[PDB]
């Protein structure tokens, strides 16, 4: 009854789950989308045929095929972001969380994972939607899209791989949840859209795409813009990854027929082996398979579209984590370590800008060494580790998206910012990483009101501050409650440049998120490099 | 007999002069070259022939031709700098002071003044070397050269107006001392040649030049060094500023021999009347004919010598102030008033950037504002105007120098580096002008110890200080006294960089001044320009 839903496309049969002490509905793996396996490999998504019976919604789904991350094996640090599903091109299904009793007409939040458009599951441990959708009373729906060449291989011209194919996932699922969520208890006409990353920029993807604006009502972006320079590439450029991919695997390169033909003979984990060497340059913080600025599902330029006010305009709620570059550092770049304090040599400070702007020249390199580098103290191993961290988050992540906020807010309904620097008392990865790129997702969903897993007190209460605020954008498009006396979220605008600081410690309000560095990555550098 | 000396040109007699409740003999007044007017001008100087009698050295000569600051009539912060005596194209003069009663082979201190190669004098008040002379017991000369189109208008190829001859001058002065100071009780083999601004940018260019280096024992520059951006220009640019000037005074410029016989029938004053026309930029801390990088009196380019070691190898001692750009932006920036705190609006603020680095494209300024500009703070006026402060300080001379710093002394015998950062109780400027370019020659000169000017005790001492580590440092190489118990200023040296400041407080110590500034000056914008 209460976990009997009949929708447009036939009946499902979710399952109660325990949730603090009390217990919700959950609708596990409901398909969204044909399985794009076969001759439907790298092709637009086609919406999920009707079936006969009652689909059994109790168990997650399968995982999209994709890298799986074996740098440390066993740590829970890198593991709690792998699959924890079998993977399958038979990926595309979406999970649903609904208070109970079943509401009316409630707020929908629908969330899209990150993992740099080449990974990611909806059914990480982290991920799980019961404390958000129990505690602030909202549907919780977390989508699935394919990722990697699966999902973004792009050979512009082609209807067989025409690129942004994972994109169309995401709206193929905005899509369902816009005809099916009243069905249980969502409001179709009150659906925020968010995710953190490749999520982030996805949902500002969502809001530039014409193609996606109806799909839902306001949208939150954690730690990802659409105009990051890793969320997207030119079809030239998407074209030649595609075709090195094929030579990397014998392929026949003479034409588009023949290349796709050949690519979607292979098994997935042929294409995931050799995906990583497609990349133009040694880089960290680059991604193979990305979406394609295509000029269907992006009309013009990223950059034109927020220059014209061509994008969805609403409210948003967006912001950044202190030290979003750690991660990649410890991944990519020489002198870091998990079990190290990982101070860096001059040498390898080098090193690492040079692998963190792939594409600058030899003048850009300098001028971004000069920018970080403090020469009255330059062998100072610290500074040279904390620097190149600040390098990483400020060029991929931070001024990106400052650069996105400060063109939303000229023609947008309100924006939020905030910037995340709490870092989390159980956390297992070293100090040196600071608060890192993720780490907030487990505040949003509401892990810190988990006995078990340790938190402090303040950390629940953080967490709880954070999933109203976010729950209450949803139903509003104001993070306040307003006749509370609680501190407010004051609106980021054009002149002022508000932020708030989110952390266990009372709110503090701030201008001009990191605007010094932000004009050099968003200003300056471009004219350097286009010089 | 004390006063009456004979030199190998000839008798001089000097005068007995007043010093801090002492005496001190001066010679005013001496000749070294012949007078370079009518033909002579542009020419290099020939030496002073010799002549019967004894030439009265009892007043200041005349000064040479150039253009008079009227900016603040009346006002004695702008006047100390201008011609205090009568110019003339007649004045390749020197001056001495020699302890009382004459000292046996004593150092020698060579003082060379400054004036962007335009202006100057060796007759201000506040180059009397009498204090100096007196207080630290060594003979004191102040030499003069051509300024302005008289010392540097450079037509390279012709030997009528060749260029470098206001540099020429200064080394006839001292090879006048090399032949001649051992008769005032000075030792020819210890001479130092010190100077200030462009003063310190000649000292710079005679340790450079192979024709010099011979005619000195150690040098010390302050806030100049040879290689400052408007201390030099190409051959090509010298020329074209010579026709421009030709052009502005409708001389015939065919050839180079018709170009020079007009500007030799012009007076004096017509060629000081249009000099500032030739400039190619509207800009500030650039002055119309300074020295060319010819092949003769630079063999080469300035860097080239300095990354060879293509220069004389000594000790130097030489250092910057504070505030070395607030008085180039007070006469040439908008928004900047003596009588006001000068905040300065971000317009303002962008127009003088241009004007401070005039050869830059729009990717350089952008540089140059980025470098400066405070973007959480953008429209603090305080901030602007210090920020270009900072830039023309940093562009025109502390970076240069540091630059000349750390290239000499990879080849170098010694390198001793000050900060001078003290402003005096008495200035006449206001506030926000700080440590002014210029301001420390009168702690170098002795005049807060006399105590008519109204300088502080501790003025007094800083003074003291000061004189004692220049002619300690002309007499020894080294600054420091031995066996004292003050504290020590150390080598700058390639590793450690160490520097002091110089104020009324207790030396400290420092390393890499002012670094991170001219590393961007030194080596990221020139890359810049270079690259695009
Ligand atoms: C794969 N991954 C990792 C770390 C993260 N913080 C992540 C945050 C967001 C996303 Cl989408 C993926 C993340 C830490 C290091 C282990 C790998
Ligand atoms: C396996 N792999 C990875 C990353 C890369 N940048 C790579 C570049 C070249 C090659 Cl061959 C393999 C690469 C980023 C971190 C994820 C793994
Ligand atoms: C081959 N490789 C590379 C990079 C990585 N981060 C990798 C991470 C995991 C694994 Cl398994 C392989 C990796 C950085 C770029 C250089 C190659
Ligand atoms: C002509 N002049 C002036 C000021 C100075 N500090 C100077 C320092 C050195 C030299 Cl050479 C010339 C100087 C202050 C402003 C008045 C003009
Ligand atoms: C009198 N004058 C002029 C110009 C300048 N750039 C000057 C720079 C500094 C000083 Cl002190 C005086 C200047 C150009 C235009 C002609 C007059
Ligand atoms: C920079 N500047 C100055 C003075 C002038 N008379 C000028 C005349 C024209 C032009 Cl373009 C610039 C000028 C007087 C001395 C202060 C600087
Ligand atoms: C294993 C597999 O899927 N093979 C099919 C192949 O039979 C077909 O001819 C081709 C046309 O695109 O598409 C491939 O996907
Ligand atoms: C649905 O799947 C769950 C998990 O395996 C199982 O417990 C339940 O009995 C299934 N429902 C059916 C078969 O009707
Ligand atoms: C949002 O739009 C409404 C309706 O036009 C307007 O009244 C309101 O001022 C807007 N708010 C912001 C923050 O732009
Ligand atoms: C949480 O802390 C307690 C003691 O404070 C400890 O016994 C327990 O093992 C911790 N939980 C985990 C998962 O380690
Ligand atoms: C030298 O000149 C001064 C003033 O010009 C004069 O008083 C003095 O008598 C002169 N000496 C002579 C003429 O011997
Ligand atoms: C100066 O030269 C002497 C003699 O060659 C040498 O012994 C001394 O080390 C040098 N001093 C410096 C500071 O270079
Ligand atoms: C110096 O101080 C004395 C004593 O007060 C005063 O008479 C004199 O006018 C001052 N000098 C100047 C130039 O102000
Ligand atoms: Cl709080
Ligand atoms: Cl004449
Ligand atoms: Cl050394």
């Amino acid at each position: 009854s209460e976990l009997l839903v009949n929708t447009k496309s036939g009946k499902v049969m979710g399952t109660r789950v325990p949730v603090l002490s009390s217990h919700i509905s959950a609708f596990l793996g409901i398909p969204f989308a044909e399985p794009p396996v076969g001759n439907m490999r790298f092709r637009r998504p086609e919406p999920k045929k009707p079936w006969s019976g009652v689909w059994n919604a109790s168990t997650y789904p399968n995982n999209c095929q994709q890298y799986v991350d074996e740098q440390f094996p066993g740590f829970s640090g890198s593991e709690m972001w792998n699959p924890n599903r079998e993977m399958s091109e038979d990926c595309l299904y979406l999970n649903i969380w609904v208070p109970s009793p079943r509401p009316k007409s409630t707020t929908v939040m629908v969330w899209i994972y990150g993992g740099g458009f080449y990974s990611g599951s909806s059914t990480l441990d982290v991920y799980n939607g019961k404390y958000l959708a129990y505690t602030e009373e909202v549907v919780l729906v977390s989508l699935s899209y394919r990722v990697g060449a699966f999902g973004f291989l792009a050979l512009h011209g082609s209807q067989e791989a025409p690129g942004n194919v994972g994109l169309l996932d995401q709206r193929m699922a905005l899509q369902w949840v816009h005809d099916n969520i009243q069905f249980f208890g969502g409001d179709p006409k009150t659906v925020t859209i968010f995710g953190e990353s490749a999520g982030g920029a996805s949902v500002g993807m969502h809001i530039l795409s014409p193609g996606s604006r109806d799909l839902f009502r306001r949208a939150i972006l954690q730690s990802g813009s659409p105009n990051c320079p890793w969320a997207s590439v030119s079809v030239a450029e998407g074209r030649r990854r595609a075709v090195e991919l094929g030579r990397n695997l014998n392929c026949n390169l003479n034409s588009d027929e023949e290349l796709i033909h050949c690519l979607r003979e292979k098994k997935p984990q042929e294409l995931i082996d050799v995906e990583w060497n497609v990349l133009p340059f040694d880089s960290i913080f680059r991604f193979s398979f990305v979406p394609v600025i295509d000029g269907e599902f992006f009309p013009t330029s990223l950059e034109s579209m927020l220059n014209s006010g061509n994008f969805k305009k609403t409210q948003i709620l967006l912001g950044v984590n202190k030290d979003e570059g750690s991660f990649f550092l410890l991944y990519g770049a020489p002198g870091f370590s998990k079990d190290s304090e990982s101070k860096i040599s001059r040498e390898d400070f080098m090193s690492g800008v040079k692998l963190s702007v792939p594409h600058a020249n030899d003048l850009g390199l300098d001028a971004v060494t000069l920018q970080y580098t403090d020469w009255m103290d330059d062998n100072n191993g610290i500074k040279n580790r904390d620097g190149l961290d600040d390098i990483v988050g400020d060029h991929n992540v931070i001024c990106p998206l400052m650069h996105f906020v400060n063109k939303y807010t000229k023609f947008g309904n309100g924006t939020y910012l905030y910037f995340f620097n709490h870092r989390a008392s159980n956390l297992v990865w070293p100090e040196w990483m600071g608060v890192i790129h993720g780490y907030e997702i487990e505040f949003v969903f509401g892990l810190p009101l988990v006995k078990e897993l340790n938190y402090t007190a303040e950390e629940e209460a953080l967490s709880r501050r954070i999933m109203h605020y976010w729950a209450t954008f949803a139903k509003t498009g104001n993070p306040n409650e307003p006749h509370s006396q609680e501190s407010k979220w004051p609106l980021f605008t054009t002149k002022e440049q508000k932020f708030i600081d989110l952390n266990t410690e009372p709110m503090k309000v701030h201008q001009r998120l990191r605007v010094q560095m932000c004009v050099f990555w968003n200003q300056f550098l471009p004219k350097l490099l286009n010089a």
